[PDB]
C-alpha cells in the first residue's frame, strides 16, 4: 500500500547486481567515493536480513557459515509473502540524494523499487568475464553458485546499463567515469 514509509525522495536510486568475484564492491565503493558520503549512500539489503533473522531469533543487533545459509533460507520466506520485507528497511532514514543499493539479486528486488520509485530508479548490472573471476579465486561451488542468491538474476535483461568486467583496470576506471557522471547529471 504504503510501500515506503520511513523513506526519503532521492533523486536516484541505483540497484546494483552482480554474481560474487566480479568486481561489484570495487565499482558502488568507487562511485561512494568520487560522490562523497554525503551526497551517496551505499545501501545494502544483506543489513535488515542479518538484524531481522538474529531478531527473530532471541537476538542483539545487526561451521559459523552453514548459519548464512540459514539467513538465506530464512530471508526468502519472508521475500515470498513481502518482497518489500529488506528493501523498506534499508531506505529508512536516509537523506542522500543519490542511493546505491549494492545487492539486489532477484528480480523482486528490482520490481518493488522500480514500483516505489519508478521515475528515479536505475538498475545496473555488473558482470565479470570468466577468466577474471578465476584470478579471484573463483571456482563453481554446487549450492553456492547454482543457488538463487547468485543467479536470481540470471533471466533477467532489462536492466538500464551493465558493467562488463575486463579484468584491466584502466577499462573499468573508464567505465566508472561513464557512470559518475552520469550520476552527477542527476544532481544539478
Amino acid at each position: 500500500g504504503s510501500m515506503a514509509p520511513l523513506g526519503g525522495a532521492p533523486r536516484l536510486v541505483l540497484l546494483f547486481s552482480g554474481k560474487r568475484k566480479s568486481g561489484k564492491d570495487f565499482v558502488t565503493e568507487a562511485l561512494q567515493s568520487r560522490l562523497g558520503a554525503d551526497v551517496c549512500a551505499v545501501l545494502r539489503l544483506s543489513g535488515p536480513l542479518k538484524e531481522q533473522y538474529a531478531q527473530e531469533h532471541g537476538l542483539n543487533f545487526q561451521y559459523k557459515e552453514a548459519f548464512r545459509k540459514d539467513m538465506i533460507r530464512w530471508g526468502e520466506e519472508k521475500r515470498q509473502a513481502d518482497p518489500g520485507f529488506f528493501c523498506r528497511k534499508i531506505v529508512e532514514g536516509i537523506s542522500q540524494p543519490i542511493w546505491l543499493v549494492s545487492d539486489t539479486r532477484r528480480v523482486s528486488d528490482i520490481q518493488w523499487f522500480r514500483e516505489a520509485y519508478g521515475a528515479v530508479t536505475q538498475t545496473v548490472r555488473v558482470v565479470a568475464l570468466e577468466q577474471s573471476r578465476q584470478q579471484r579465486g573463483w571456482v563453481f561451488t554446487p549450492g553456492v553458485d547454482d543457488a538463487e542468491s547468485e543467479c536470481g538474476l540470471d533471466n533477467f535483461g532489462d536492466f538500464d546499463w551493465v558493467i562488463e568486467n575486463h579484468g584491466v583496470e584502466q577499462r573499468l576506471e573508464e567505465q566508472l567515469e561513464n557512470l559518475i557522471e552520469f550520476i552527477r547529471s542527476r544532481l544539478k
